């Protein structure tokens, strides 16, 4: 297996010295930076730069500047994505976010696991934890989603919240750690 | 009722397909946009762009980019207020600040709401809690200062705070959620 | 004494009105400027901007923008030190970083305290304490670390920590505030 084949395997890789997954970072580092300095009524040329990033035809994908990425191939995104200023998907495991999705200001979402071991951590090796985001969701700002973090469909997340641990469907979830406070009603009005 | 009357008079609002509002964010990014790409030492220029974003003559407002509101006129200051690095002011709600305040870096003030039930919140609908920052306050840094909440004057916010609820004047509240630790002396020394 | 020694000694300083602080930061400030608009992949131009900001010559320390820092020259600096996106090393207080050491995102390393009163507090005066950083060590994203802190060498922060009290070495330590949770095996593999 190619280094590339053992990040998205759930296997500890060879982040730091594989060319192939430099080339990758270095292609998504320069796209976003671009579009960091591409003026936000530009809208052609942003959607058109956004599409390149994430190597697909986004369907009302909102991006506010500035915004962070590894790879960007390796975010799923479904339509209707509001992603306010100063995020940072990253992507080395899988990113998937469904449809209809808010996503507040300062959220970073970490699929980036290192070992705890210093002289292997020290290596550059790492593994990958997949985050998947369920559609009809709502992230307050400054949240944080740790590798392997599913956040089911219909829940809303509040301002600040570590989200450590999955989080049920049509939940509120709150605080650090994140924990479920209620259910949410979210039956058609 | 217009849509901006609905939002400064904490209704819901249309806030992603009002055209006036869709606008006014519009002109307030562009600003932030030219802000946080004018070099630091252009002093002239830098107040130039601060005072057209707020629409007012500031006094001593010391802005460290990058910057981010969403309406800029909605931001009410004072003099002598500090605002370190990568701060965001999301102002659909007034957020009155006062004299003399000191705001660390990674601050958000956040203003808006969401519905809790996604069919209504998909369709774009918000409903903005004013923030009120009293005079003679300092706020560490990445703290997040949800809807509705006012602090008093003379408080002092711990960095990494996340502020749910109202801090009584002269008090050092520090956590996530933010909770009064004890008094401070504000007294004339 | 001059406010930069009282400065470095850990007494209170005038940070707002002494010149050459002001013209100290104003340096770091541009050159941070510069840095944050050059081409990620720009390999030479960054490390020549890196190493005038820190006043040294920089072994493997890879800095992703933006970053921030006040002086520059106060960050004492390891081989080895990955820093993620949107970092602010506020190092009026000197912040001391070993080898081998992961930065996450969004990482505010902060020295600087203001007084609590705020007769005193409006003068500008500050005061300024050290942070050390081990060898060895891994922050993840989110992370605030306050003044005067140590963290030991071989110590994993987790992410969205607020780091209020030094962390012994080898240790995992998480939360708001941060805890030790457990020792860290570093034993040689
Ligand atoms: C999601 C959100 C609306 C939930 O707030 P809510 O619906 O009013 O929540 P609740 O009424 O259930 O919770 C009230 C309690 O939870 C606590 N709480 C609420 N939000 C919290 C948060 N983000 N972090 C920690 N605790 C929180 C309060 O301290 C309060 O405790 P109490 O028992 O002492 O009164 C809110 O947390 C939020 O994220 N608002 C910020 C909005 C924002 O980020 N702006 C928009 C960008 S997407
Ligand atoms: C505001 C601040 C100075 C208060 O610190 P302080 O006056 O020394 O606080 P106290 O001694 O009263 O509090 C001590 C306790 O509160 C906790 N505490 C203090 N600050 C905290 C914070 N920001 N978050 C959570 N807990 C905190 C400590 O863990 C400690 O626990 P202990 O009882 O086990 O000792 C500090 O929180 C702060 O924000 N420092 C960072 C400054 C900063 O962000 N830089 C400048 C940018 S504006
Ligand atoms: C450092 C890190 C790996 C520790 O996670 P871990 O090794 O699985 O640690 P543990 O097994 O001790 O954690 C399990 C428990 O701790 C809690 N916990 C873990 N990380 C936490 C965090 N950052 N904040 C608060 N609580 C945390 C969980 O809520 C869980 O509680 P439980 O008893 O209910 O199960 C992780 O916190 C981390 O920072 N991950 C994000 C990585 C990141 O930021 N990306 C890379 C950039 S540097
Ligand atoms: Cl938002
Ligand atoms: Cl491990
Ligand atoms: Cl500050
Ligand atoms: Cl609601
Ligand atoms: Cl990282
Ligand atoms: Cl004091």
């Amino acid at each position: 297996m190619t280094e590339k084949e053992k990040m998205l395997a759930e296997k500890w890789y060879d982040a730091n010295f594989d060319q192939y997954l430099i080339n990758e970072r270095a292609r998504a580092k320069d796209i976003c930076f671009e579009l960091n300095h591409t003026r936000p009524s530009a809208t052609n040329k942003r959607k058109e730069l956004i599409d390149q990033l994430f190597q697909t035809t986004t369907d009302n994908v909102s991006i506010s500047i500035p915004f962070d990425t590894d790879y960007g191939w390796n975010v799923k995104l479904g339509k209707n994505v509001y992603v306010n200023t100063n995020c940072y998907f990253m992507d080395g495991g899988q990113i998937t976010i469904g449809d209809n999705v808010f996503i507040g200001p300062n959220c970073g979402f970490y699929t980036a696991t290192h070992p705890l071991n210093f002289h292997h951590r020290n290596e550059g090796f790492e593994k990958a934890g997949p985050i998947h985001i369920g559609s009809n969701t709502w992230f307050g700002g400054h949240v944080a989603v740790l590798p392997g973090v599913t956040i089911g469909e219909g829940s809303v997340i509040g301002a600040g919240s570590v989200v450590t641990k999955d989080i049920p469907p049509h939940s509120l979830a709150v605080g650090n750690p994140c924990k479920v406070v209620r259910k949410i009603d979210n039956d058609l009005p």
